[PDB]
């Protein structure tokens, strides 16, 4: 009997990535607690899970990481949530003490959780939730800041975790990622409802739009406007947008040939798409790819560029790389038109796809978890 | 497997096959709830994906009664009648859907005519004690028998297989064999609370009655329940009810502690007693976390769960509105309880009986073959 504590990242996807195994630890009867900031209590309460309280685009020097720019971002990176980790252990502290896991689970970005394993002694569990580029200046500054601290409560530094968690297909991780145990994807985009729509096909070519609140927070309108001029123009097409609620009002005098899908969770109708445009967020990409359903790519920052490179290098998708690419009108529908007349890249999905369902399920993985807490 | 969930239409029985919900999909099955306008922010709190679909009475324990088998064959003609009008809208659901396996609760009779009327096996669930074997089943059949045997059918199916929750010590001497799976709480979601984690000096007392019951009785066994444990020297009551029945209590001693939408699982380990109607979410959590109850029955399957928590040694059962309405029955009970630590013991003993059985991930297995 485990009881395992949850340290995301406070972004709302990332803990999206973990709740499939949440699900699989609370199913095996194992008690599983989210460690959440304000900005996630609503995703952990969303998804059933209880919590604990606590409290310039695209820019693809984030895909550089052997320049000096790139690996600037990947520092500061680092030195953000470095910080943010030593200000918060006090309370991190404080949970553990009270609800005492045994194990604990925890973002490979979120560093106070690797801390809080070295300094109560407990078992680390790392997740990953698709491509990791953390390592070389990301994992080099994280050490940098974290091991004097560690070192001062008796450690040899920021310690290695007992395991890593990898769902992303291997033919797409970045090359320096340490190895991790394969877990396999289960599309968890959120709760909803089965649009009627949802059902079957039509006889158009079906292409859905899916950008996130936190990419589209980041970039304002123009990654979605650029995907929704360019699939609405296409001959054939029919558009599903799926955007959060408040970006929905930067749609106006939407296209005939567009529907606004309404916060409905993209596994309930993309087997019947041709086509996902996206940024590369993981829930959003690695649904499309475990259902065989290829992607146009536009990255914008951390690991998009990594994972669009990739995808497109297996020819499962297109990639757009950077703005000149992005903002090309002509090229953006060109690409459409690419992938909606060659089925050689559904097909190079659907070898991906094979990737992820050659892997343990996370009901599966429950097994590795009892044996390392 | 593409599982196609049919609940009763009330949150607390979905809430009874979330983990099960979310085992399926930790190993790669797929899982749709069709789900009625009062199920569906149940399942989607639960991070589920829904279809969308448009007392104190002792007879209930008391099926050899006039009233008792009136009681459950109303029941029966309720559920049957609503499963006729709906089933035109099902139809077309499992049409657009196309499951391979219905998961159905036990009541929910719909479940049953869908899995015969389109050859798919239906795999029931109880949610705890069940005592619909004679007046409600008879009941289903003599109404339902009619519109399977138009289809082709012999008559209303026996299903495949029967998941059961409920310890067999607690479960109704009628029910037929079930498959076992051990109880795993799911109360909702919700924030661990600060004072959850330690045990106290004083008794701690959880009453926790719940929307449903509550919106049935109005305020009175809860009311009760407060008067009887705040009387007590030493007790702290710790009183779990929806938001909006946060204003019934007016005036609560000083350590008294409102828990306002905490999933009783995060901090009933520290408490010494459960007061409850009894059957559910709280009285599974409370027994699967060895804690003895105080049950005061009111509906449905309540009287059969408290008789035989009593009769195992784990709770007392205050049976009717003469013993629920008796302060001093009610607060003896109470001070028997927290003088004995034999409840306690016989509690663990059933909290042993959940934990040998097979949790939902194992099921998985089940259900596939
Ligand atoms: C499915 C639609 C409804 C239609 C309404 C009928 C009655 O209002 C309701 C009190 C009832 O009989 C029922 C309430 C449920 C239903 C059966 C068993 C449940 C055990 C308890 O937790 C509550 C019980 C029953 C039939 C019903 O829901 O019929
Ligand atoms: O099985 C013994 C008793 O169990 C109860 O569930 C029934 O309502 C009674 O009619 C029966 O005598
Ligand atoms: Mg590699």
């Amino acid at each position: 009997h485990m009881r395992v504590l949850v340290v995301p990242l406070p972004y709302p996807t990332h803990l999206m990535a973990m709740v499939p195994l949440c699900w699989a630890l609370q199913a095996s009867g194992h008690e599983v607690l989210i460690a959440a900031p304000p900005e996630l209590q609503a995703t952990a309460h969303g998804a059933g899970l209880t919590t604990a309280g606590i409290r310039r685009f695209p820019n693809p020097a984030f895909g550089q990481r052997d320049t000096e720019a790139g690996r600037q971002l990947w520092e500061q990176t680092a030195s953000n949530v470095a910080q943010s980790s030593l200000d918060q252990l006090p309370e991190y502290l404080r949970l553990a003490e009270a609800w005492r896991p045994s194990v604990l689970l925890v973002d490979v970005c979120a560093l106070i959780g690797r801390v809080l394993g070295g300094l109560l002694d407990l078992p680390v569990v790392l997740h990953r939730w698709g491509v990791d580029p953390t390592a070389g200046p990301f994992s080099d500054r994280a050490h940098e800041l974290l091991d004097p601290v560690c070192r001062h409560h008796g450690l040899t530094g920021l310690p290695t975790p007992e395991l890593i968690l990898d769902p992303c297909p291997p033919s797409l991780q970045a090359s320096d990622a340490p190895q991790g145990a394969p877990v396999q994807y289960v599309p968890y985009n959120g709760s909803g409802a089965f649009p009627a729509w949802g059902a079957a096909r039509t006889s158009a070519r079906r292409v859905c739009i899916c950008m996130g609140r936190m990419v589209l927070n980041a970039t304002g309108p123009a990654p979605l406007l650029r995907a929704v001029a360019a699939a609405t123009e296409l001959p054939g097409v029919e558009a599903v947008i799926a955007v959060p609620p408040e970006h929905r009002a930067l749609l106006t005098d939407l296209p005939d040939n567009a529907r606004i899908a309404e916060s409905v969770p993209l596994n309930l109708f993309l087997r019947t798409c041709e086509l996902v445009i996206c940024a590369g967020g993981s829930g959003t990409a690695f649904t499309a790819t475990r259902l065989g359903i290829p992607q146009l790519v536009l990255p914008q920052y951390f690991d998009q560029f990594d994972y669009a490179r990739n995808l497109a290098a297996a020819g499962a998708g297109i990639c757009l790389p950077d703005e000149q690419a992005q903002s090309d009108h002509e090229q953006f529908t060109d690409s459409i038109a690419t992938v909606l007349g060659d089925t050689g890249f559904a097909a190079a999905a659907i070898k991906l796809s094979d990737e992820i369902t050659a892997m343990p399920h996370p009901a599966a993985l429950v097994r590795t978890l009892e044996n390392t807490a």
